[PDB]
């Protein structure tokens, strides 16, 4: 019953690939546990990079995980935390390989289209601030 | 402008086609202005199906229904309540041409994976029932 | 329960679109009861076209039916007969409706990719003559 | 032997189909006999829609058709023009079934996404306004 | 000529992955000179597996192998074996890349989806026992 | 604005990989600047390869290069060139990885269906070569 945090940014929801990247997710067989669009506050965006705070690029990132809706998700699976971080790819879609969601739908690191829980503690600390409890399936 | 009300029912999730049906809509070039997974609790399935609580087949109709999580959605797009009709096929299965959604994924009328909104009136009353207003965008 | 008899002539198969072509029958739900590649002999040809054997057309007919391998197999499933051709779309590919298999695939009636049973009768003597009983699970 | 002459008009090749809707003729069996992304010019739209030059839609009809780059392409094959036409589905993307091109990504008329030789004499015509004779192969 | 086996397992049976992967291996260019659906046999299972008979997750491949039927198939072409090891990716989901087969469709190591050759010998001894010879076409 | 020439050589484009290859790129989120199918002469052939004059392989490739039409193209985009190649995968298909276009489509070195610039100098070398510069956009 592992599992992780997913987000598809404004840049992965306004070029429409949210149905092409949950289709990865659902033929690599892991279980939709969770899922909804939504527009990130300010202030929700502003504590999920809370640790960024002081860091120069915060205000980049608010601004623009705030700049449109993004869609949520839960995926259940065998070492899904692991697994979703390899077929993300590289942070940077440059260093991502071709195969995984980044290098195939993504040129810049500003606009990577997507995102996933780095650990476990990172996937419930990010699921109990998107999501409502009652929300998780 | 416009708006329909789309529903992958527990079959189409179960059998995870969610993300081949959401990139159909998106690639149509409609706009996802809400989606979320959610279970269909009794209530919601009576109120929804309330046209056919006389009939015999009411009671699995129902039990069906709420089997298992459904995705429900809402369109927005140029006369997207009959083109999403159009996309989706005949209720059922056996009428539903190739290239449509039932008649490319459905076999059988019970579990027809998908519904979608049969007018502007019920697209309104359908939305309102399985959406909170804060969940539009 | 039912089944019928499918094939991929042998410019489908020359053509790589064996594994295209059986997705289309996963995705619908239908179920591989028997599959084989295997070539026809001119037997098994002429015992198969037997109905054309008078017709001018025959000689050829037979001749590109054993001009490659082919794949035969049987699809299991509600109504997977009717279902079956409607997904082939019509014989000559001139009238067959795109998201059809012959419709997407095919471009003359000599070589239609594919055959399908006709009806109930057709599948069951197709199916015997195509398939040794212990193939069939 | 025979040729159509094919536009994926500026808004298919703003949106990315460029590749998927190639794909589809490759596919169907269609030979490719020219290709090229091109700049329409106010002339050669004004000579390609001459026909509406009165009507009072015939300035938007033109500043659409140039305001991006197109590509155009001839294809070849057995009847070609009337499957193509086919392909395509109705210009009215209203009445455009799915599995059809404007069936599965238009939306709206203005935007068609694509245009295909009516029949064969407008075939040659379109073809000769488009193409310089050393651009067919 | 030369050939490789490989065995779509139960789980890649029933999760309907049989036409995609072939249809992978068919636009890589390889050639499929065998291919059948087949239920196996314990005797044949425990014999497939004879060099593990004393290891301990012996009983366990031969239940596994067994637990429902699968597609046997052999490809042709340059360096297909050490090809298809490579397209089929690490032997434990988790480790392969996406991109691979098993990096795609795959979680478990006891439901890798699918079995490719390790060596030519493996090859012929494993083409030797799941096909006639007048299978190979 | 950083570009990159790619051509889909002989082979690619008789088995019909022109359009999905497009698509790659296309959904990677890169432009085309550029695009034609041509036919490369002799001395055009011997001119692109001009370095390789002395080679023994020379031969070689001036004959497949110009043993059928080519698709040309240029593609527009952060580090384009460096990332191009990437997508590609190895020169030699055997060692290019499942998910790069020569990993995906190609078993042999002398049809790898695909070429890109390997740096920003050859790939202004190879544009001014096989594009006018009104064909530029
Ligand atoms: N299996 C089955 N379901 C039926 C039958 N008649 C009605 N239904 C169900 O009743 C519902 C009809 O309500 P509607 O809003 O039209 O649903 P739609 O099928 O999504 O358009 C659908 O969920 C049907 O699947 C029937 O004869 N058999
Ligand atoms: N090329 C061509 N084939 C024909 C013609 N008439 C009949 N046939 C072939 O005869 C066969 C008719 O038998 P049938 O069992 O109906 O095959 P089906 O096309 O798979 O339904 C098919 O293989 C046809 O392609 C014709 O006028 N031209
Ligand atoms: N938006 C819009 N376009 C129209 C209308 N009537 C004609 N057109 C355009 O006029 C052109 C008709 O020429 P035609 O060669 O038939 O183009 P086709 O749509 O590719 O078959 C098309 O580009 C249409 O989109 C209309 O009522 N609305």
């Amino acid at each position: 019953m592992e599992r992780t945090f997913v987000m598809i940014k404004p840049d992965g929801v306004r070029r429409g690939l949210v149905g092409e990247i949950l289709a990865r997710f659902e033929r690599k067989g892991f279980r939709i546990a969770a899922l909804k669009l939504m527009q990130i506050s300010q202030e929700l965006a502003e504590r999920h990079y809370a640790e960024h705070r002081e860091k120069p690029f915060f205000p980049g990132l608010v601004r623009f995980i705030t700049s449109g809706p993004v869609v949520a998700m839960v995926l259940e699976g065998p070492g899904v935390v692991a697994e979703v971080r390899k077929m993300m790819g590289a942070t940077h879609p440059k260093d991502a390989l071709p195969g995984t969601i980044r290098g195939d739908f993504a040129t810049t690191i500003d606009e990577n289209v997507i995102h996933g829980s780095a650990t476990l503690e990172d996937a419930q600390r990010e699921i109990a601030l998107f999501f409502r409890p009652e929300e998780l399936l």
